[PDB]
Formats: C-alpha cells, structure tokens, sequence
C-alpha cells in the first residue's frame, strides 16, 4: 500500500476493539501450475500474484473473505467470523445512531449538563431537564 488509505474513499472496516483493517474480498484465485497463485478482488484489490511456496501457507479458499490489520496481520475467515470480527465491532461500527447528541437511545458518557448542548445551565430538548419529577 503506497497510499496509506487516509482518504475514507474505500470502505474499511473495523477489528475487535476497533483498530481499522482492509478487507480483501476474495473472488476467486488462479492457480498457475509453476506453484504461484494470483487472487483476484473485485474490490479495491486487483489480481495479486504470490509466490509458490508464500501460495503453500497462505492458501485459502475462494469466495471467503480475507482481511489485512495495522498489526501486519492478514488472513481468510468465513464472513460469520470476518464481519463480526473484522467489520463490525459491535452492531454500529462509528455509531452513527447517536449521532452528534450521542443520547438517542445510547448514552456515550454524557455528563448531564454537557457544555457542546447546554452550556452553563439551561438544559435544551427533553422538556427542560430529564429529572423534574422527584
């Protein structure tokens, strides 16, 4: 990768704790008779020809979905494993249900009286103050 991936243009998905991986989306793989194989990707992936005896420990299976981690870490998983793994991380992935208020139906630590929604005092939505009925 001569470019870092910095531009959100391909879509790159999420590891365990939420460290970013590319997904390799293996279509299907030539198997060339001198002992190297080249994979072919149908997504931000062409043809990718490896060597004979790299092709001996990485062989995998077409149709599966392969992945490559920050951590140099790079393998085939079956898509139950792979997405819930190395895609998702959680049902929301950047949480776009909360949004910006980040208290829809999730709170993320909001400290009541958040000053980016009620600076100061003087709380707005939800009436005038979640609690007002002790």
């Amino acid at each position: 990768m001569a470019n870092p991936n910095f531009t959100p243009s391909w879509p790159l998905y999420k590891d365990a704790d939420g460290v970013y991986v590319s997904a390799l989306p293996i279509k299907a793989i030539k198997y060339a008779n001198d002992g190297s194989a080249n994979a072919e990707f149908d997504g931000p992936y062409a043809d990718q020809y490896m060597s004979a005896q790299t092709v001996a420990v990485f062989k995998p299976e077409v149709g599966g979905y392969l992945f490559r981690s920050q951590y140099g870490e790079l393998l085939y998983m079956s898509k139950t494993a792979f997405e819930a793994n190395y895609t998702s991380a959680s049902g929301s992935v950047a949480n776009a249900e909360t949004a910006d208020k980040l208290s829809t139906a999730r709170t993320i630590t909001l400290t009541g009286a958040v000053t980016g929604s009620a600076s100061f005092d003087g709380s707005a939505n939800v009436t005038i103050e979640t609690t007002s009925g002790s």
